[PDB]
């Protein structure tokens, strides 16, 4: 296990940590990130105190992005306690960031408790590298809404009373009719459109 | 901005504290983790005791790979330290999985310090997921259309890739939408352009209930 | 120029003052409306009594939607006062119900005063016979809200601040940032979507 | 429910009765008609014996033929009797130029009583083309895509007519989406898979103002 370390980080513990465990650490520089686990990982290390100065400095998501942009992996390693004694006031601020981050920028974030916690985390993402039917609903109030005198409340409205898509389409002009939004009217139509036979 | 919990869950302060913050909690029986943020997005909580302990089973993987075959985001909130007093020496395994659980599984692991960072974390999770502009929004104009038959094309070419030809063909072989809209996944796929995989997209949009 | 009437019409004086019109007027069925003027053209006839007692009886839109599945023109004669005397009350009744025929049915209404004006309507389709830009708002808003970070509202509000697309596409970072709803952070992602080459 | 008047019509009785009505009335400079009812509905207003003078000139047909190649509905809500007193002995021509108008250019005639009669049925259609169920409505969900040339390509894509590969080919053609956005129905069209055709509704769509 080969990990690049970027120069400005050679001197943190961690490629001391690093390399106490079998993992090779060597200099480069890095363009980006502070530990290149391999091709598509990068991983910025941060002291929570650094996460948190850089949040409130643009920094953070200028870092973000950029990160993202370049890597299919990035790794924001947050090392000590998600929110310093100091920062616990803007708490929602830094939660939320952290939301974001994993969100937007599919950026992954680790707590380590101290410089062995991080090198930890890097000793194995090292190991480990060099070893929506929610869109249901849709389509049916698509559907629905393709039936003259029906728009989407009134869809969402057969999906209450029915449920089913297909015990609406089996339903009685009887049971249609009363769906607020449709009325007899509207009701006899579709029924009507639903069992006439094709030219 | 609403979340479902589970009941197991409305044990918690978490979800109090998430009404707290402007979110309105629905208790739901889940069937996984313990909350619920969008369609796609499930959050499992787990103080870091219960995390370690968890793995240390084998119980952890298991529920992992569960969540991450069912939802599309799949956070694991790790609430307290990430290595407990009680698991000291044990940071190898712990750390490593924490690891395996992103790399192999995809997983997001937010670690926040009590309930209330975990409420924190879920607040803005509701909150990003709803926001305006993660959804493009259209507005049809609907045909005035005449004929009968020209509704019963119309609708049928509402469904996942049937166009007009195969609209024209459906009915040629069913005769009734109604007979359609009832026929087996077999039955359909026989249909020249609904091939066996868009039998099965049918079926589920006609039978699959709703929320 | 033949109409034909059904048997049950045969009796008004409409007949005899097509005929004097120069029009064959022949007996039928007629499986539907009053007078055939055509293939393709039907006609309803009615007095504004009969409209108005026909409204209020599920009677006129029964009628009005099976005249609308058969026949490509429909125009339903109203002869006499739009709103009878008797009837001025319920007159955005009437008056609605005429809308909807409109636009629902497409079925054409036209009001006669008399007989003579409904032969001379009848005459005239005879002689007469035998002879959405607005889809565009919704591109634009469509294809703007395929931008990173954009909904429909910061759309159409883009769309607020600029008007054109082609300007909003031209803008600057500068101009762009401060619509609502688009951050610096979105704004730099945008105009960087629009400027970065293609791989 | 709004409705456009023009301002010759700030004149009438109509637009305040409008008002009355629930219907919100806003005065603009309408190309053409006194009432605008949608994107797709105008709405000319004549009592009749401005009908008939205005048939008499031929000043008539020349404006009726102009709503009808600019609208797709288009309504002349005639004002008063079809025949006024004034113009007895007259049926014959103003009958069949009724008749001319809704065979000929498709033209709808509401024929009403007073003002009040024409305000209504400006109501109804006010009413009538605002309602849900004329429109379909959907939601799609948004790519957390994450390579800009892929927003790149998905944006593409959404304009009419392109494809994912036609997308490629622009952006091979143009490099920037931003010199693509700038250039000319020629230049735009010369890209196999945009048309000619397809080349004027990109520019429409690229150049055309708003609301």
């Amino acid at each position: 296990p080969r990990v690049y370390v970027d120069v400005r980080e050679e001197r943190s513990p961690v490629p001391s940590i690093l390399e106490s465990l079998g993992v090779q650490v060597i200099p480069k520089q890095l363009p980006m990130g502070d530990y290149l686990v391999s091709d598509s990982i990068i991983v910025e290390r941060k002291t929570s105190s650094d996460f948190a100065k850089s949040l409130f400095d643009g920094r953070l998501f200028e870092q973000a992005s950029r990160l993202a942009e370049h890597y299919e992996t990035v790794f924001i390693i947050v090392e000590g306690p998600p929110v310093p004694r100091r920062y616990r006031g803007r708490e929602r601020s830094l939660y939320a960031a952290m939301a974001a981050l994993q969100l937007d920028y599919g950026i992954r974030l680790m707590n380590t408790m101290d410089p062995k916690g991080t090198a930890l985390v890097i000793e194995s993402l090292a190991r480990l590298s060099t070893r929506r039917l929610s869109d249901v609903r849709e389509w049916q109030l698509y559907i629905l809404q393709s039936f003259p005198g029906i728009g989407r409340r009134t869809a969402e409205r057969i999906l209450e009373r029915f449920g089913s898509l297909e015990r609406f389409f089996t339903a009685s002009k009887a049971e249609i009719s009363k769906v607020e939004g449709i009325g007899e009217k509207r009701a006899e139509e579709i029924k009507k459109i639903l069992m006439t036979p094709y030219k």
